[PDB]
């Protein structure tokens, strides 16, 4: 089963853009199934509620007292290196947080790396129902 492992914020780059100590070194991760708005994007610059999500994201993990990776069942780094997991801070899951505040949609599902999909779009679906920031 999934297991979830400690790592220590270095940075968040934006909402699902993460640079984090894991198992000693530094390493660049990206949230696994969700989707935030983007504040770098090479043709748009800032897309609306981009830097909604990245304060969120940075505020949940920089007032966190723990962070935790969980890589899913399916290759754990895309083709850039980075590191593709679920992140929990005070056992919360971010990218959860993210979709059920309207701030992330459900990403593009690549089997099998797609375990707490489920979850996450019931989240999306209420944030929707509820007609929450992107969903606005």
């Amino acid at each position: 089963k999934l297991h979830k492992e400690p790592a220590t914020l270095i940075k968040a780059i934006d909402g699902d853009t993460i640079k984090l100590m894991y198992k000693g070194q530094p390493m660049t991760f990206r949230l696994l199934l969700v989707d935030t708005p983007e504040t770098k994007h090479p043709k748009k610059g800032v897309e609306k509620y981009g830097p909604e999500a990245s304060a969120f994201t940075k505020k949940m993990l920089e007032n966190a007292k723990k962070l935790e990776v969980e890589f899913d069942k399916g290759q754990r780094t895309d083709k850039y290196g980075r590191g593709l997991a679920y992140l929990y801070a005070d056992g919360k899951m971010l990218n959860e947080a993210l979709v059920r505040q309207g701030l992330a949609k459900v990403a593009y599902v690549y089997k099998p790396n797609n375990t707490h999909e489920q979850h996450l779009r019931k989240s999306e679906a209420q944030a929707k129902k509820e007609k929450l920031n992107i969903w606005s």
